[PDB]
């Protein structure tokens, strides 16, 4: 079942990207970026909701979920400013995407007309998601270009 | 037309399924079991107003609608207990999801875009009701194995 | 005696099927843009259903086995062409559903079913006052159809 | 693809293009003192001017470029002689929009683009909805204006 | 008289034109990641819109023939390499569009036309603060784009 | 404070891995048509996580440095087979986070760290809480248990 394998595996996946932004977070608190950081975690909280809203769908649909490891963060290891972790951040939306859709051609292939329904609203949220993610990512390598600018705006 | 029949066969399953639940209602009354006789009677009028959410829709989009019989419903005539009834419901919803693949694989292959979104909702809305009528009848399948013990139930 | 079980079952019967003839009724108004009067159907159509809801329910207090029977298909729409064609069905619907009642009625007489008699005193006055406003509109349609264009205009006010 | 994109500057060009046929409506009915006729037709022309705006802020998240046509002047004014006559026009303008969303919808399958059709299924069950209320408003029109002075009877 | 009638039928052109400028300016900052200088372009197409709009109403009410012409496709944003490039094309169209109704005040002056002189003022007094406003902005903006990143920080703001 | 960040760390982990391991309680209850234990579990999932938050919240402050690990797969979920062995193994959950808590103030009391102490108090307090009421949730369960469908009637509580 590609289907039922690919469903769980945008289980972990949420998952995963709840704890890099929970990563990305910590590196923003230890480094004095308050604001930042407060993004970062609130958009932890919000992908670990989308994996709950999945886990729920999979129950009521019978599709067998069994939840897997939520590996380490990575990129925290290496992020040397603010720039580097929305480049991170950048990355990680784009993956949810293909994640996503990754599954929406396992549905359609199958004809399962309820998946492709429940998916639709991530769909859309991801591309708001992308959009909003490279927009602060342009604005923060356009004022890092001026030192202490970038400080200047984590002023929420 | 096979998309237009697929629709009429629609909303004829929607108020066949209208009456069959009200069958199983009169059966809990005289048997006395009032509360599951009250979400029965909730569930026919539930099931009505998605054939008349239907049969508007049909109506904007010139699908021509012609209302067809309602059986006289018939598993009541062997009904023993309040098991067989909700193990009945079950297969009724199991073939009211059934009903609405089938007419979105025809609106699918129509390329009907307009169909297949107005049959979003009640895609989702057939994974709960599956889910919450399975749910029921574990419990009602479970507490019947005492004496006595599903009269509790029954006053929730 | 089951002369009395059985037109209580009939009347069930003629309830559910009126409920789906008035549905028929919105359904070619609605087609045909008659969207007032559609309304006006769809509603009557959930009235009926009412009523056949409650003859169950009291036919199950009083251990009156109710077996539901077919609703047919309704097959007037095949034929109707004007309002008014649509407005004369009705009223001959609700001139048999005042005749299931009376039925009904005439055999809880038989029988001295006071209980029965009692239930359905307000749906005797309830069919007098349907008679009455179904045959006022359909007075209303047949008079304003005289003048092409007037009964729209009067669909959309009313 | 390439035509994706295409079809999706190709939308924005049509909604403007049918908020400018509403407003030329506006005009004619205003010209010819049918004033709640123009009042309908000019919140229309402010509806399809929002509708392509929708698909512009969309098409910038997503990043499908958008470069703004030409919007066409209207042509139709010049013949109408009668309220039947605009909203005849009226009426083969929302076909022309249903069938420019269901084309769009078309390349947007054909490229499992998920997130595009997504978006599109509201205006398609929107489409449904405006092309039942032109045909309804066209048919009384129509009937209406079969007694001298009655039509004006409907501006209202 | 003819001179009048087509000037005004053309303002109801320009002040289109210059709504979907307006437009194009939005999209040239959304796609570049200015939200806060498109939503103001955004802002500024709506009632460029509505100005037209206002001409077209007074234009049916004096019995003056209105033909709605294309709506041009905006030209500027293809090169358009900065904020300051837009905000200085915003400037060109503002003055251009104060233009086109002094000319029309003009051509109604000379023939005395007393009506479509005073529907004129309110926006003769509206375009005096749009140019203001406008070369207030594009000031700042060529004044804050000395700095690298710090033209960011006030869309951002305001 | 080697011990000790180490330690703290741990305890990081050891909040995520009980919120994963609540969750997969909430996903068997929910398979199994227990719904009322399994928002039960689902609220503890959340709730767990939070802790998580605060001590991470806490170290971030007090230059403790966090590297967040692995959070493993939940293993006890392939062995329930009825609501006993669920609330058993989650006992012993709450049982082991009540002791990486007392390892990390046992870690602290040597070090002297008053501030980790007080900051560990309100845990040790909640541990007391949450260790007595699902050691009772446990005890009702296995006395209803006894009766066929009778645990059923009170999941619908
Ligand atoms: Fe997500
Ligand atoms: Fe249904
Ligand atoms: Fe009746
Ligand atoms: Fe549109
Ligand atoms: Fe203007
Ligand atoms: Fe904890």
């Amino acid at each position: 079942e590609e289907l039922l394998d690919l469903f769980n595996r945008q289980v972990t996946q949420e998952f995963t990207a709840s704890q890099v932004y929970l990563s990305a977070s910590i590196w923003f608190d230890q480094n004095d970026w308050e604001g930042m950081a407060a993004y970062m975690l609130a958009e932890s909280a919000e992908e670990r909701e989308h994996g709950l809203g999945f886990v729920d769908f999979a129950n009521k649909r019978n599709i067998p979920i069994e939840l897997q490891a939520v590996p380490a963060p990575v990129s925290c290891a290496e992020w040397s400013s603010p720039e580097d972790v929305w480049q991170s951040i950048l990355e990680l939306e784009q993956a949810n995407t293909r994640s996503l859709l990754n599954l929406a051609e396992a549905a359609s292939t199958c004809h399962d007309f309820a998946v492709m329904a429940f998916l639709n609203p991530f769909h859309l949220q991801q591309v708001n998601e992308e959009d909003k993610i490279g927009s602060i990512l342009a604005k923060v390598t356009d004022e890092n270009r001026t030192p202490g600018l970038l400080r200047s705006l984590d002023v929420v």
